[PDB]
Formats: C-alpha cells, structure tokens, sequence
C-alpha cells in the first residue's frame, strides 16, 4: 500500500499506550515506546514512526505541546497518519 499508515486508536483504560517525542530539529513529533497489549499497538503503531497528522490535521510544523493538546482534547479516538522517516521526506 502506497498511502501512509493510519492507525485508528480508542482509548483504553491505560490510555492509549504510546509515547510522543520531539526534537525539534528533527522534523515534528516521532513515536516511541508502544507498549505490549495497547490501543496503539492493536491500531497498528510502530515506535519510530513520523506522526504527519491528527484527526485529519497535519501536525508536521506544530509545537509539541500544540500536537499533545489536539490528542487530549479528542473525544477518546485518535486517527494518527504516520510514515517510516527513513523512506519519507517532506519538501
Ligand atoms: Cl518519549
Ligand atoms: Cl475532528
Ligand atoms: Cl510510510
Ligand atoms: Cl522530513
């Protein structure tokens, strides 16, 4: 499949059982730490992931803080598009 992964998470009782880090001059927000037996990992999520979007928002050129805030304010779902940063670039 050629389009980027969208993994489809609902929230669990954990929560949704993955990390988000930045580094800033590093292009965005990055995926690490997804734990065993999550919403994250039964979506599809794979630590080292770019994460482009948001619920249908691309979050490639928001602060960190802005990308946490838009996945806590969502309703308990969270659509995340993602790609492997070794084969993707954005221009
Ligand atoms: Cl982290
Ligand atoms: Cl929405
Ligand atoms: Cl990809
Ligand atoms: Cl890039």
């Amino acid at each position: 499949g050629m389009l980027p992964r969208l993994c489809c998470l609902e929230k669990g009782p954990n929560g949704y059982g993955f990390h988000l880090h930045g580094e800033k001059g590093k292009l965005g927000q990055y995926i690490r730490l997804v734990e065993p037996g999550s919403p994250a990992e039964k979506a599809g999520l794979l630590a080292g992931d770019r994460l482009v979007e948001v619920n249908g928002e691309n979050v490639e050129k928001e602060t960190h803080q802005q990308v946490v805030s838009r996945i806590r304010a969502a309703l308990n779902a969270v659509r995340l598009l993602v790609v492997d940063p070794e084969t993707s670039t954005t221009l």
